[PDB]
């Protein structure tokens, strides 16, 4: 597979997981669907598994800039493909957020008119939480960064544990096992930071929310310190830590 | 296997998935069962997986006219079997809707008498939603068609991705993975159009609802433009788009 | 394996599935646990899968008199083992119901004193529904028998479909797939008759409920026609129909 | 693998399952997350499966002192590694409880101030139930011990049933099947004693709760007889019984 073919697969794979994840959150927020914390988390994980199954044979199904950087540093992934892979991942998440917004277009405006929410204000951040993740009100930037580092380290460590020959896990079952890992992470740590674990999953839809009319509050989240840095660099630091720990303690 | 044997398998396979899907919706609506959006979606998906496991060895387990048309256009499926397969699929969905109605017969009339609902009126469309799918009140024909096209394209693309040699997915695990894909599609996009994704799944029970006493509102759904066209031609267009995209970008 | 060894495995396997199924129903009824229809059904199915995994290698993991009779009539199962297998299955369900009652002993009496329920009365049938299945108030004996026949036919047909060489289903994955089939059956048809599908699962705990103090209402269920016949002979008729249909239409 | 390498794997594996299990309970209690009994149980089980997948190749993934003792007595596990394995398991559960407390630090104090709960009192035992298990108010020490013995015997018996060559279960699917077994055990027996089934899972976080400020009530649980003995010796007795029963009746 050429570089162009793998970039398209990364674009489609990241878009597919964003389409399922944002869609279910949109259904809970503006469509009146009844979802619990476990149900939302299991939709995110299974959507990732389907995205991996679709694009594993072409590009390896990274679908995460943090995973792409960690693989380059620790799994001898080609450095020439690092930038195009990351660009394709963010582009796929951005376009998928636009597609979900288009399908839920009439419900978003009906929700705003009913609750008298003006887009771009602090009170509109909750609606902006459909696309991207925002921290719990009781935690700050430092605690939010620690949560993102820890959960991404677990994800990176288990990905290496589930995708190494000799561990007994079939290659056909590994994508499903990865999705279940994301579900329990989101179920146990989601109410804190939104279990982003993916710079593309957060930055992409955040750019669309800024263009959709939410303005600066899409990036800052109503906080003095702009929150968008936590899902951007937090997973990157955590992925490196998780990959380093696995090679030292398990691998 | 002869053509008659495959048609019977398609009749039973489509009926089995309708029996599980309509039954769970009936339990939520007239039996007082507590179901969320994810729970309803996961029953639909797992019911499809069981139907595929039962009939895969005989007819290939299409169980969807949109999939049958897409396979004929892109997977060299025999054209002589296209019409009998589609006829058997719609017949199976029709008979299964009648069977579910017979088992839930006393609960349907008790529900109508309690809520003073006259069958065949606009207020009875919600009860008619047990058998077939109807759009969200905030979306119209054009947006409903777009939703059905997109979700069927994802289903068709993943079906080809999950049923090709060399992708590493075992043949015994593919039917279960297909069902999980339907669950997340229904969880993320269900509150919009009912995630029909299957012309037989919608048209079949719709004909029974018309015969059961709902009349013309079973097809139109209380809309000026008859809604039944969206689940009829929407999945067909989406399946072709999804199959074409997979061959160009992934396959 | 000798006959004594297989009878012990059938005794333990049926007891294990009753222990999980009755325990979760007891938690919902007297322990205040929050369970939906899907959640209860998925506990029953997964408990059956664990029971099959434990006893498949010894006795074949029938754990159902209806399945045992159907296998003898259609799968050349030994007739000399039919009676001891059925006796062991009912004995295992009876003892497991007693064990669950012992663990939940203090909660059952606290529930009765709080709600002023006298054991053995018509108002105590709901508490007796913890151990065995009772019909929906809007359905009668004839409709209850039809529901039990249909769902057991689907279970028997899929069991043959999931346990035949050449269908591509691994032997290690078949028990889990069987449990998921039970979950969707209970989710879609449970609110009607309790998805017994197993004469031992119902008759066994019913005998214990009669001995525990519920008296005659444990068998009759407060109905003029004794309801206990429906889960006794209903699954037996359905299992034969399902096995016959599979051999004629699929097998 | 040397003894030091296996001890680290046991430390990380037990910590990983505690991180997921305590985190989801913390989200339900202090973060306002909506969780049912099945949802909490399925997070515990799947977290165990991920922990097994990470550490099976190094130390065998015991992650339970009761399992370690049972394997030494019945599976010829090395006696020299029994003490270091148990020490590592309790250490991992202790550190993971501290990590979860640190991430949820601000939410715990906000919950206490809102409800006017003084740490170390009887009314604070419910908050202490986030880390460790405490019995249902209607059951006493004797019934709590019986529940822990029975459920651990089932877990030990199924673990031997799922990890023996010749049973047809793939080695890659066994960890997932073990997690599903824990989910149904917690769903059916959790509202009684908290389905500890693991001396490290309970004693470890209990020591942290005592150090975190809960004092003596973390061990006694507000009972005249200290409850901490039930999850300590209960699973050990049950694991031996379950292993002995499997070798006599199934193995």
């Amino acid at each position: 597979s050429t570089l162009k073919g793998q970039c398209i697969a990364e674009f489609l794979g990241t878009g597919l997981l964003i389409f399922f994840g944002v869609g279910c959150v949109a259904a809970l927020k503006v469509a009146g669907a009844s979802f619990g914390q476990w149900e939302i988390s299991v939709i995110w994980g299974l959507g990732v598994a389907m995205a991996i199954y679709l694009t594993a044979g072409v590009s390896g199904a990274h679908l995460n800039p943090a995973v792409t950087i960690a693989l380059w540093l620790f799994a001898c992934f080609d450095k020439r493909k690092v930038i195009p892979f990351i660009v394709s991942q963010v582009a796929g998440a951005f376009c998928a957020a636009a597609l979900v917004y288009g399908l839920y277009y009439n419900l978003f405006f009906d929700f705003e008119q009913t609750h008298h929410i003006v887009r771009g204000s602090v009170e509109s951040v909750d609606l902006a939480g459909t696309f991207s993740t925002y921290p719990n009100p009781h935690i700050n930037f430092v605690q939010a960064f620690a949560v993102e580092m820890v959960i991404t380290a677990i994800l990176m460590g288990l990905i290496l544990a589930l995708t190494d020959d000799g561990n007994g896990v079939p290659r056909g079952l590994a994508p499903l096992l990865i999705g279940l890992l994301i579900a329990v992470i989101g179920a146990s740590m989601g109410p804190l930071t939104g279990f982003a674990m993916n710079p593309a999953r957060d930055f992409g839809p955040k750019v669309f929310a800024w263009l959709a009319g939410w303005g600066n509050v899409a990036f800052t989240g109503g906080r003095d310190i702009p929150y968008f840095l936590v899902p951007l660099f937090g997973p990157i630091v955590g992925a490196i830590v998780g990959a380093f720990a696995y090679r030292k303690l398990i691998g």
